[PDB]
């Protein structure tokens, strides 16, 4: 599990459950191609998106559908989604955790990169 | 100024100066078209991006070139850029201020919508 | 104004208005003594807290009454208040801006030190 | 383990290791009395501070010594420490995770509260 996504809700102080997540990888032709997708679990975590074999050097985009999330809680949020864009696996393979903390008009994202 | 961008640097505790900012508007074929751009001023702000006449309802993307900012300071950054995607919507006469606070492996962004 | 405070609301995407702010200076017996206070303005800002003559080097604490702010909006908050503790130090002629971005279970704060 | 503390470094994108943490509990006489203390582990987490028997209703202060942390990395940071102040265990016992994300001039803190 070289790529993991974790989402917290800053209004409720709890994991953000059932948040859709789509990952894309920048193609040879500069296009965003579909790489992996998942929903967060009761702990707000999404494991198993990829494998170290699949997850090669590349520019990746992790899209967290925060608008759907807030709307289901009756909140009409500012952002369409949270987008995280980064180069992965230059120094060789690493483990990436992409965290986001969500509020209706604000979010933050941090990466924790290992080995 | 219906739309303003403000960037701060969390490592140095200062406005983030000379950061390039590109704004796009989503067009009918779901493609991003270039709408407005500039670089932040000594105060970390970018004013004069658009006019009320131009700024119509629609989905906009604001892209903050964080990677180049960190590179020109010698600091190894994680993200390619910071992205903010939102729907501008009447109701109204709102000023949108898109603010962002930058660290090498983390950013936050918030929208302040007034008047 | 050598010291300014600025608060934003991440749930509503607006300045945080009428938030009480207390500033203290640490005295010789390691006790906090009341230095300056006020409430944020319609723009979420609090100016005029001190003067350059008064603001000498020392350890200061800035306490933002977040709990009362959330309660007057009906939202159940986690923190009693947000606290910022720092050493003011010459080098210099700096303006200190203490900014804070508020959610019910989360806050961030940043210092912007200029001139 | 009803109280856990987790600290991330936003400059390095890694857990913040060996960060001292002190917890206080507000006494009957309005004084902050010493409750528990610990250092974060290689994962940036601090477990075992207290027990559900010990950890009664109260107002608590979690002090994270961020200045020592940054100074050991050669950074002279803005803040003396991060202070998190909250009422614990009104609805009966809960599980509290206090997270902080650190930068030299900025930090954020979020609580995740369970059961
Ligand atoms: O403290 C956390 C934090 C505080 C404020 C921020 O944005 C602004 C900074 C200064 C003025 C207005 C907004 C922000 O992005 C993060
Ligand atoms: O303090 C602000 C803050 C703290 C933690 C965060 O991510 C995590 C939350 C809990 C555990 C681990 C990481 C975060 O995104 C913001």
């Amino acid at each position: 599990c070289p790529l993991m996504v974790k989402v917290l809700d800053a209004v409720r102080g709890s994991p953000a459950i059932n948040v859709a997540v789509h990952v894309f990888r920048k193609a040879a032709d500069d296009t965003w191609e579909p790489f992996a997708s998942g929903k967060t679990s009761e702990s707000g975590e999404l494991h198993g998106l990829t494998t170290e074999e699949e997850f090669v050097e590349g520019i990746y985009k992790v899209e967290i559908d925060t608008k759907s999330y807030w709307k289901a809680l009756g909140i009409s949020p500012f952002h369409e989604h949270a987008e995280v864009v980064f180069t992965a696996n230059d120094s060789g393979p690493r483990r990436y955790t992409i965290a986001a903390l969500l509020s209706p008009y604000s979010y933050s994202t941090t990466a924790v990169v290992t080995n």
